[PDB]
């Protein structure tokens, strides 16, 4: 995709209306969300969708109920807003307590047990007594385990739709919801001779330790540029996460801008910067969406997202490369780290003209220079 194509919102038809989607937004052609859309029916007057993506799963409620939507992904909120669907940039556990008759939750299984648990308790807290929860998931991705927990939190629950491994259940709140679990975690790490304490909420990439690929990028970068090679330089960190690259680069004296699509990760980065007395811009952004048109950088770094077990580079990750080439000043440099068999080489050759391989073992670090 071109950068314009990556950022473009496209409306797709459904009976009676339209829904905007875009590359990089969850909830489109997803069997879990599709099964929800075929299942959900109004109950009471006020609904909350805790993981809406582009908003397909709970769409049948729109115009029959008041529907609120809490979403962490910037890309998804762009779509919801374009679709005219009320939505807030919000963590699931920011939901108002006892204010809803119906909650809809496509299980965020990809973000892990702690994130799912926090979402389940948020659901239980959001509901009034006697309110109901639609819970959708995948038997291959913890549905039975999470459905059992939902039943324990709420009361009576039953599967109301099934297709292959995919399930939707309906549950009733029959008991008081517990307090939110503890959400924040911290860990220390020594990187390039300096001590850092990272802080993060559930669901982030590489919770609890610095990812070895990220460490490798930093090692390649300091070897190439020197310990002073980053001072006073403008750096963009594409997909900043809780700041494994952002914090050390800020420490080394770079003026760093982190862009990150996931709200929980942006908040994590912000807490880490504060805790380590470091300053950087921690932007909630779909790739470079939050930047001015004119913004350019001296150095761009990235450990792009990847699909677990997948052989194909994600649209978002392809866009990171395209945006990197476009956002570098002449003579600016790009560092990217990935699993060794992801086909980044032809992409860098296309966008930069040439590239180098600075490291290759458990991961590869690729390098390019703007001409
Ligand atoms: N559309 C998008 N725009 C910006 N960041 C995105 C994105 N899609 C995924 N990401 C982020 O890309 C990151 C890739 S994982 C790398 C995290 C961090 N830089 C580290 O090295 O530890 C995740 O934090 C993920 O949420």
């Amino acid at each position: 995709l071109t950068r314009e194509a990556y950022h473009r919102l496209t409306p797709l038809p459904h009976p009676g209306g339209r829904l905007f989607i875009k590359p990089g937004a969850r909830g489109y052609r997803d069997p879990v969300h599709d099964l929800l859309q075929k299942t959900v029916e109004p109950f009471g007057e006020r609904a909350l969708d805790l993981n809406p993506g582009v908003g397909w799963g709970s769409l049948p409620l729109e115009g029959r109920m008041a529907v609120e939507r809490l979403e962490t992904s910037r890309a998804a909120f762009r779509c919801l807003t374009a679709s005219g669907l009320q939505a807030r940039l919000a963590l699931p556990w920011e939901a108002a307590a006892g204010a809803y008759d119906l909650v809809v939750l496509a299980l965020p299984a990809g973000r892990g047990t702690a994130y799912v648990q926090a979402s389940l308790v948020a659901a239980a807290r959001a509901l009034r007594m006697g309110g109901r929860l639609y819970l959708a998931g995948d038997k291959n991705k913890g549905f039975e385990r999470y459905f059992k927990e939902a039943r324990a939190l709420l009361g009576y629950g039953v599967v109301v739709r099934r297709e292959g491994p995919y399930r939707v259940a309906l549950l009733e709140k029959e008991k008081e919801a517990p307090p939110l679990p503890s959400l924040w975690r911290a860990f220390s790490a020594r990187i390039l001779g300096a001590e850092y304490t990272f802080h993060h909420l559930p669901g982030v990439f590489s919770a609890g330790k610095v990812d070895p690929a990220s460490l490798l990028l930093l090692e390649a970068l300091q070897e190439r540029l020197g310990p002073e090679g980053v001072r006073g330089r403008q750096v963009l960190d594409l997909g900043a996460g809780y700041g494994a690259l952002t914090l050390p680069l800020a420490r080394m004296g770079a003026e760093v801008v982190g862009v990150e699509d996931d709200l929980a990760s942006v908040l994590s980065l912000q807490k880490g910067l504060e805790a380590n007395a470091l300053k950087a811009q921690a932007l909630h952004s779909d790739v470079d969406e939050a930047l001015t048109e004119e913004a350019r950088f001296d150095i761009i770094v990235t450990n792009p997202p990847f699909h677990v077990g997948g052989a194909v580079i994600l649209d978002v990750a392809q866009a990171f490369v395209n945006v990197a080439a476009a956002r570098l000043r002449p003579g600016g440099v790009f560092f990217l780290v990935s699993n060794p068999f992801l086909k980044y080489e032809p992409l860098l050759e296309e966008k930069f003209g040439a590239f180098q391989t600075l490291k290759v073992a458990e991961y590869k670090v690729l390098f390019a220079e703007k001409r």
